[PDB]
Order: C-alpha cells, then structure tokens, then sequence
C-alpha cells in the first residue's frame, strides 16, 4: 500500500469529519490488583505522551508496493487455491438485500453499533435510523442506495485500544477504515454467500478460521495438520499488500463463480479515505473495515504462502500444504520441514515483511508445544487427551481487566475474560477469581467457578 496524495478535503468537495479525541478507556476497579504496562493509544497529535509526529506515525504503515503484476508462481497459487475452494460448492448467487442487512445462516446481521461511514457520519444520520431488526425493513436502505450510490470514501478513525508504552510514544496507533453503510451492504449482497460458506467451514479447505469457536475448534485443528508445522508473523500485513495481490484475489473469485463482481475488489485496492479535514488516495493496502475484510485478507494469505512455497521450493506438493489463516495470523504445516527464514526472504520480494513466529529473535522450529494461533497455545486436557484446550496466557487477560470502557459492562467484560482464563488450569483460575474478589466491584460479580466451566466445556462437544 502507498498513499498517492493527501490534501484538504474541502479541495476535493468533502466535509471535515469529526472524530473523538478522548479515550473511553479508564482504570478499572482492578487496576491495582493486577500487573500491566499497557495504556490507551494516542488518539490526537496533541497527546502529551507523544515523542514524534503523530500523522507521520499512523500513516507510516503504508510501506509501498513491491510488485506490479501477478507472476507465474502467483498464478499457480491462484489455480491451486481456487481448485480447492471449488470442492465446497459455494452458492455463487447474490444475496438478497434483506439477508445482507439482517443476516442469515452463516452471516450475522450488520452491527448497529459501528459507524455508518460517509455521508451519514456527516449528516448526523445513524444506522438505528435506517435499520429495523424487528421488521427487517429494507425500504429505507434501498432508498439510500439509490440516492448516494456506492464506492463512497472510507472514514478513518483511530482505534481506541490499549497499546505498549513504546507504541504510545511512537504514535503507533492502529486505524479503522470504515466503509460506508452503502458499500458494506452492496459488498454483502455480492459476496454474502461466500462469507457464509467460509463462516460455516473453518478449516484447511477454506484455509480460514473466521467465525470459529476456539473452545471447540482447537480439538479439530491438530487432526487437519500435516506432520511438520511452520509459521511466522507479518509486520503491517494489511497495509503492505500490493495491488498484484488484489488482482490474484480477483482471479480466484472469477474461477469460483464470482467473476461477476470482482469490481468490488478494486474499491478495496485503489481506495480513497477521509481523515479529519483531509482526504487521501491509497494504491494497494487492505482497508480494515469488516468481516469481509478479514475473509479477503485470509484468502490472500492462502495465496501468499502458496506463492512463497512455489518460488522457494520448486516441486512442492501444495495438496499437502495444510494451513488455516485468520487475516494475517496463520498456522500451517507440510509433510516435510521448511525454512521460515528462507520463506521470509522470498517474501520481501513480494512486498511482505515476515518475522519469527511470536516475536522470537530467530526463526525456530514450530512445535505443538510452542505454536500459537489467535494468541492461544494448544494443550491436551489432562483427563481427556483428545479434548484440546485453547490457552491464552494470563498476561493478556491481566492487561485487559485493568481498564474499562463502561462501568455498566463490567460483568460482561470480566465474564468474557473468565472464559479465556480458566483454560490455564484450576490453580491459576482460582487465583484469578480470588484477586477479583479482593475488591467490592469484584465481590458483586456473578462469575463461574472452575468445575462449572469444565463441565460446560465437556457438555459443549
Ligand atoms: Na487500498
């Protein structure tokens, strides 16, 4: 991804967009009960904690475009992945407007909580004023589609979340590029059934994990994997994607029956954004806008890994590459050992910056003991080995419980953390509950005990 130009929105006919400048994150009742070092990400250039230009820092993710066209290794990757998806017999017909709005099997309804994007954000009109879940009315939407059309600018928001001290000082805040409601709706009508098929088929055929339930999915993953695991992290995955990867994605779509609307991918590839009082054009780079976003990033990840394996290991048997991606995150395998360091080297030529799995200093062998997916380790249950626990380290949970975005959601927030934490074992879990109950807010919460969660887990299979 590369920003082509940036200038005052007024100069191109667009209004200034208002964006909050104060985080909703504040110390929780457990701020001093647990250890943590993360704090709210910088949201404005005037933040006292800054140690460098904010604007420059947030847009520095657009490192450029390393490639222009789709080479032969990419075309082969496209053929192999498309052929694989062909086995799913994905319904290729457009999804009706109602279902695209209020959902259907395999696709949840539009989030009435998120931004409606342009021009609604500037007209003060909100999703709640357009959508009606009780009636599933499409009249208001349809009228809005006819009026403002599609391919509208994406509204950029700084993401209000916790970040390390270094990232705060370096102004490395992540961005949200919200597509207009018109585009989200249009995109879901065009690819709704594709999204549904992926959501319903997490695994090594879709090569995707979007819509998965870790508590149940972890027990299924080991079986789908080949003998030798391999993995790596990406630095700024979304923004680093070159236009060629979007073209390769369109080829896949064309081959599986959606050649009909590959034009929608162009909107993601060559896109224009609104940020505050500025507008800019980006060539390449996946906008972080929705579940559609994550599915396409996942499909591209499948194309990337296949491409690097073909370029690095001529004669590789892609039919034995077993991988599952969630956006840029991935867990992969092959019958033979591969060199992640080599793959990373080939990756640079395709515009991808690949580093050792889980922040390792060097590229080390990935095993069932040290591998992580969605920040979770894999651990066989002590009593029933065939049941696999998704284990997220307590460190992350501790960091999260120390802050709140709304005192009214304390119960939900803490329960959600408990569902993640108990997998660390009964001893650790009880210590967690005892600390929570060391303050009045914690004592008033209705939280599940260990045996209750374990029984609930067994009963969910
Ligand atoms: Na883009």
């Amino acid at each position: 991804g590369e920003i082509q130009w940036m200038r005052p929105s007024k100069e191109v006919g667009y209004p200034i967009i208002n964006a909050p400048s104060k985080t909703k994150l504040e110390p929780s009742a457990f701020h001093y009960v647990f250890e943590g070092v993360k704090e709210p990400a910088v949201l404005t250039k005037n933040d006292p904690r800054l140690k460098t230009d904010f604007e420059e820092a947030i847009f520095s993710k657009y490192v450029g475009n390393k490639i222009t066209e789709v080479d032969e290794y990419m075309k082969e990757a496209v053929d192999h992945y498309a052929g694989q998806l062909m086995s799913l017999d994905i319904n290729t017909e457009q999804m009706c407007l109602e279902d695209a709005m209020y959902g259907t099997d395999g696709l949840e309804a539009l989030d009435l909580s998120t931004s409606a994007g342009y021009p609604y954000v500037a007209m003060g009109k909100k999703k709640r004023d357009i959508l009606n879940k009780q009636t599933r009315d499409t009249k208001e939407m349809q009228k809005l589609l006819d009026t403002y059309g599609i391919n509208l600018p994406l509204v950029t928001y700084v993401k209000d979340e916790l970040r390390s001290k270094t990232k705060v000082e370096q102004g490395k805040s992540r961005l949200i590029e919200a597509s207009s409601l018109n585009d989200s709706v249009a995109m879901r009508m065009a690819f709704g059934n594709l999204y549904a098929a992926f959501h319903k088929n997490p695994g090594v055929i879709t090569g995707s994990a979007v819509g998965c339930d870790p508590d149940l999915f972890w027990s299924k993953i080991p079986v789908l994997m080949e003998e030798k695991l391999f993995a790596f992290d990406y630095t700024g995955y979304d923004a680093s994607l070159s236009p060629a990867w979007f073209e390769a994605l369109k080829m896949v779509l064309e081959k599986i029956g959606f050649g009909d609307r590959v034009d929608y991918i162009d909107y993601l590839n060559h896109s224009h954004h609104l940020y505050k009082n500025k507008t800019y054009c980006v060539k390449g780079g996946m906008p972080s806008a929705c579940s559609g976003t994550s599915i396409f990033n996942s499909m591209i990840n499948n194309l990337i890994i296949r491409t690097l394996l073909l370029k690095t290991y001529k004669g590789i048997d892609l039919d034995h590459l077993k991988m599952i991606a969630y956006g840029d995150d991935v867990i992969a395998s092959y019958p033979h050992e591969v060199d992640a360091s080599l793959l990373a080297q080939s990756g640079k030529d395709y515009g991808l910056t690949m580093t050792p799995a889980d922040k390792s200093a060097t590229f080390e062998t990935v095993t069932w003991e040290n591998v992580t997916f969605l920040k979770r380790f894999f651990r066989a249950d002590e009593k029933y080995p065939f049941l696999i626990h998704p284990v997220m380290p307590m460190k992350e949970i501790h960091e999260s419980i120390r802050w709140t975005k709304d005192p009214r959601n304390t119960q939900d927030h803490v329960r959600s953390l408990c569902l993640l934490a108990w997998h660390n074992g009964e001893e650790e879990y009880n210590k967690f509950l005892a600390k929570i109950r060391s303050v009045p807010i914690g004592r008033a919460l209705d939280l599940p005990e260990y045996s209750t969660l374990y029984d609930r887990w067994l009963d969910s299979f």
